[PDB]
Formats: C-alpha cells, structure tokens, sequence
C-alpha cells in the first residue's frame, strides 16, 4: 500500500538513505 512509499520519508526523512 501507498504508506509503503512514504512513511519514513514524514516519520523522519528517509532514515539510512542519508546514513548508509
């Protein structure tokens, strides 16, 4: 589902695709 295609991207801000 569409959640899947954000979720991190508000709950954080894509979390590890800064990081990694």
């Amino acid at each position: 589902g569409l959640f899947g295609a954000i979720a991190g991207f508000i709950e954080n801000g894509a979390e590890g695709m800064i990081d990694g």
